């Protein structure tokens, strides 16, 4: 289960998640997932970044769910379940501002 996960924060807006994730102590890849504002049964993948161009910044990934059984951010990469999902991008940055590091504080 997602809604039992310390980094599923559920439905909170796109706004509410950057304001959680613009914190100066918040280091690179620090995350939350949350349902995606448009797209049912998506979520929302929000990560926060860092570099000297734009400073602290937030990005989001969609992350879609099929009925065929798999969640991706990309089609072409795909995983059992979210927390699968969640792990393997907390490894690699791919297409990602930044691998996932820490689950963003409230
Ligand atoms: C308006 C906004 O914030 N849109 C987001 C997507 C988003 C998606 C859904 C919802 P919701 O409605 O449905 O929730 C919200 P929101 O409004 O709630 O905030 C916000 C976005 O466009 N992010 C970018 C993030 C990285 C840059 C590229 N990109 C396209 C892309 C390119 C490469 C990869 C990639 C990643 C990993 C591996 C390989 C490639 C992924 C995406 C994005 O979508």
């Amino acid at each position: 289960s997602i809604q039992a996960e310390e980094w599923y924060f559920g439905k909170i807006t796109r706004r509410e998640s950057e304001r959680l994730l613009l914190n100066a102590e918040n280091p690179r890849g620090t995350f939350l997932v949350r349902e995606s504002e448009t797209t049912k049964g998506a979520y929302c993948l929000s990560v926060s970044d860092f570099d000297n161009a734009k400073g602290l910044n937030v990005k989001h990934y969609k992350i879609r769910k099929l009925d065929s059984g798999g969640f991706y951010i990309t089609s072409r990469t795909q995983f059992n379940s979210l927390q699968q999902l969640v792990a393997y991008y907390s490894k690699h940055a791919d297409g990602l501002c930044h691998r996932l590091t820490t689950v963003c504080p409230t």
